[PDB]
């Protein structure tokens, strides 16, 4: 509160670190449909069903250019690309075993990056 300030978590690093996984998530062999947007006229749709469409090379322009005001944010922004994936992907399907995939691959770095 007003003038009692919790120690808080050294943030300084934090931009390399999450460059650093998303580097390895773009290199992934399985990132390939999450690589770029998603075309609105090849995938009747996604369009009307995702509503916060998201995709790894947004997450990097927007890290790039200071439009994550914090880690959170940031893993707010994968999650949501794993997400969409579900709702409109059949986990049998080969993109929606990418999605799994990358999903649990993002968060045991995200655990070892952050949460230790
Ligand atoms: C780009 C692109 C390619 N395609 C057609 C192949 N495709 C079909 N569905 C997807 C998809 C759907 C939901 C979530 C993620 C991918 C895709 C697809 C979209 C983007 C890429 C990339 N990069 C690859 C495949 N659509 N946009």
């Amino acid at each position: 509160s007003m003038s009692v300030k919790k120690p808080k978590r050294d943030d300084s690093k934090d931009l390399a670190l999450c460059s650093m996984i998303l580097t390895e998530m773009e290199t992934h062999e399985d990132a390939w449909p999450f690589l770029l947007p998603v075309n609105l006229k090849l995938v009747p749709g996604y369009k009307k069903v995702i509503k916060k469409p998201m995709d790894f090379s947004t997450i990097r322009e927007k890290l790039s250019s200071g439009q994550y005001p914090n880690l959170e944010t940031f893993a707010l922004d994968v999650r949501l690309v794993f997400d969409n994936c579900e709702t409109f992907n059949e986990d049998d399907s080969d993109i929606g075993r990418a999605g799994h995939n990358m999903r649990k691959y993002f968060e045991k770095k995200w655990t070892d990056t952050f949460k230790v």
